[PDB]
DNA sequence: TTCACACGTGTGAAA
DNA sequence: TTCACACGTGTGAAA
């Protein structure tokens, strides 16, 4: 839990939390507060868990799709940055964590999901998603294989899924309509459906997950893998070298990646608000914080217009650009939850042969449509049922008491029934069929 | 996954040296021409069990050996056939960690057990006692350090201090276990329990603190101290900090007492390769050239196979944790050790957090440790009793509202039909059910 | 050991 | 939207 003095950070494993703690340390040598990161599992699903009574990290690091339930469930504290600072980051940052009109994180960096490829495996990357089953077969003969990638989370499926056609939630009339959903649709079908056909085929494995592909692309033996900005760091380490460039389309169309704002959180419960922004606003967001974070674990195109004219220059950059301007940036609504879910659940059984990819991405449509029920509505279905059984208790607490009926010693309130209906003129058989 | 002909799959957890192993099923394929796939899949040992079931999961499984009774007494396991001349070659004590009801059911690799870890520029000379760490921690708090860190959301690493004056899991007698005498609420139990939750009252330690906090806080310089097993030297080497691998603290003058673990390999049951996993084990990993490429990735302990054991026990790291498994006890591999695990890991954590006392706390472990877990069978019997319960009930029911005449809304539910009845038969009842003559 | 009612949420109505 | 019986397991009685 939080207290005062001591600033306490999440962030998810795969960024560059070391050089996060290298900006805490100059923090803490500055003016004295301590200041720890941490990487826990799931911390985009334990912070709502345990923000609302009152524990959870000072500040939160995540995709701004997160943030709007965040948000919508009062865990946040508003951002305002005094004019002078708003102006030091790109505006279309800003909208990322902007909910309700209010700013609700502190944008770090832009995200999107490229091909990354081994040149010496593959000099020439295929340009075409229809193309990599050969391309497979032709690398099968020498012990390698063509692509892997994390099959377990939707957010890497997504750029072919929606390739020809797929989408979360359609945006009109300025506003994301939370009830019409594009998983369904014959786009996603068709994303979908390619997608199994390479496991089918053996082309990839439905179990593959994010460490498995990371393993298999750094230690040579898989010539592609779709990753972010923060894989590069590792696939440097190793002896690879690799390209990173526009992802094949499909079907003639560009694959269309979901775009994601690095953000920071307050939590709303948070004794540390002022000392938080004071770290978040003159330390990390800075050149020199950025880059200690950078140097960690690439942070894509960092939304500091101070630092991104320097690492805009990054070949590498230029492509996950490149990517995310062919995709869209994700909505920030509390819905992108369920959809998330929804897709997720749909990939892994179509990938597993659990269900087809018709019976899968329908269940998905209506799964990401689907209203939570408020713990009001819980309770209220917990208290009917309460009293429910607490009439019938009474009920046949009064007939044990007063019948006199010929029961068992012990014998059930089926049996008091019986013994209720026979003198009311009815016959009940041994398996309760009853009449007169 | 399933397991195909002609490939192994391998599961190992992310803290051993699973690169090491990894080249090693490298040379494996290079002689043999089976690939071999070295996967560290979060929670394996609860994910093996649910897959397995069903003839999935991988062909070998790397676990500590406590967990592979309750594998094989669910039928997950092959039994493991080493002609007598390879079992000569490993310590009897290690074959006897993966026997069960008279069985081989895997083949052990390494022996592990906790040790205290210390910061030697730190402090030159490490405490003998736990007693002496609240004062240890106030010095170096003074200059922004911390005393002692290590894994709190894992029982594993608090076990020796609340084994040390007491505690126990099950109780040994006459040759075997009894499961229904733990012994996680007795007195020494309760005292090595408190020490430590005191240690967080106090603020000398943290109650979130968790493996990646503590390594990180180690390895950075941050605290003096952690506790921890030999797979985490080879990153302590890469890191600044020069370290000793020496005995845990007494605790009430008592050592303290790690429960010590085999890492051991099964044999998936469901696999067709069985034989090539066999060839793997006993001639590609259970060798030198093979320990040695694991134990180089990430420290082993003191391996089963006495041929290289003789080279490793030639280290002071190794010594040292041979001196605290002396001091401590094998764990059993009976099917109820995940449920003492389960049990005492909330115990601690609740504990930690004061959201039990720590006598609330072990009370509760007890029981859990201690419960038998009904069978499929008892499961299905409970099932079908109130599925038939259901149905009597829905057939009387059924029948009143069909004959019944009793002058009902157009939807009602079954207590407004039983209140018609009981009037029919002569009774009034009140809104709230009271019902009388 | 078996057993019965409690328990809160699921599924599907009916509106 | 509210509502009701289904659902399998929990708690604890009787033996
Ligand atoms: O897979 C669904 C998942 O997608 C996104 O998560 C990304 C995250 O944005 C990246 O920074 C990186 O960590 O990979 C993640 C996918 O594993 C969404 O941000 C997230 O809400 C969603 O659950
Ligand atoms: O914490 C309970 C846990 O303890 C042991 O797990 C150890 C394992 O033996 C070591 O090899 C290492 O990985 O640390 C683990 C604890 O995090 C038991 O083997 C395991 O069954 C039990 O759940």
């Amino acid at each position: 839990k939080i207290e005062e003095g001591k600033l306490v950070i999440w962030i998810n494993g795969d960024k560059g939390y070391n050089g996060l703690a290298e900006v805490g340390k100059k923090f803490e040598k500055d003016t004295g507060i301590k200041v720890t990161v941490e990487h826990p599992d799931k911390l985009e699903e334990k912070f709502p868990q345990v923000a609302a009574t009152g524990d959870g990290p000072d500040i939160i690091f995540w995709a701004h799709d997160r943030f709007g339930g965040y948000a919508q469930s009062g865990l946040l504290a508003e951002i305002t940055p005094a004019a002078a600072f708003q102006d030091k980051l790109y505006p279309f940052t800003w909208d990322a964590v902007r909910y309700n009109g209010k700013l609700i994180a502190y944008p770090i960096a832009v995200e999107a999901l490229s091909l990354i490829y081994n040149k010496d495996l593959l000099p020439n990357p295929p340009k075409t998603w229809e193309e990599i089953p050969a391309l497979d077969k032709e690398l099968k003969a020498k012990g390698k294989s063509a692509l892997m990638f994390n099959l377990q989370e939707p957010y890497f499926t997504w750029p072919l899924i929606a390739a020809d056609g797929g989408y979360a939630f359609k945006y009109a009339a300025g506003k994301y309509d939370i009830k019409d959903v594009g998983v369904d649709n014959a786009g996603a079908k068709a994303g979908l459906t390619f997608l199994v056909d390479l496991i089918k085929n053996k082309h990839m494995n439905a179990d593959t997950d994010y460490s498995i592909a990371e393993a298999a692309f750094n230690k040579g033996e898989t010539a592609m893998t779709i990753n972010g900005p923060w894989a590069w760091s590792n696939i440097d380490t190793s002896a690879v070298n690799y390209g990173v460039t526009v992802l094949p389309t499909f079907k003639g169309q560009p694959s269309k990646p979901f775009v994601g704002v690095l953000s920071a959180g307050i939590n709303a419960a948070s004794p540390n608000k002022e000392l938080a922004k004071e770290f978040l606003e003159n330390y990390l967001l800075t050149d020199e914080g950025l880059e200690a974070v950078n140097k960690d674990k690439p942070l894509g195109a960092v939304a500091l217009k101070s630092y991104e004219e320097e690492l805009a220059k990054d070949p590498r950059i230029a492509a996950t650009m490149e990517n995310a301007q062919k995709g869209e940036i994700m909505p920030n609504i509390p819905q992108m939850s369920a959809f998330w879910y929804a897709v997720r659940t749909a990939v892994i059984n179509a990938a597993s042969g659990r269900q087809t990819v018709d019976a899968a991405l329908a269940a998905a449509q209506t799964n990401a449509a689907r209203r939570k029920p408020s713990w009001r509505e819980r309770e209220n279905n917990r208290r009917r049922e309460r009293r429910r059984r607490a009439v019938a208790a009474k009920i046949y607490t009064g007939l044990r008491a007063q019948g006199d009926y010929n029961l068992p010693k012990h014998c059930d309130n089926n049996e008091v029934l019986k013994a209720l209906c026979v003198e009311a003129g009815w016959v009940v058989e041994e398996d309760g069929t009853t009449y007169r």
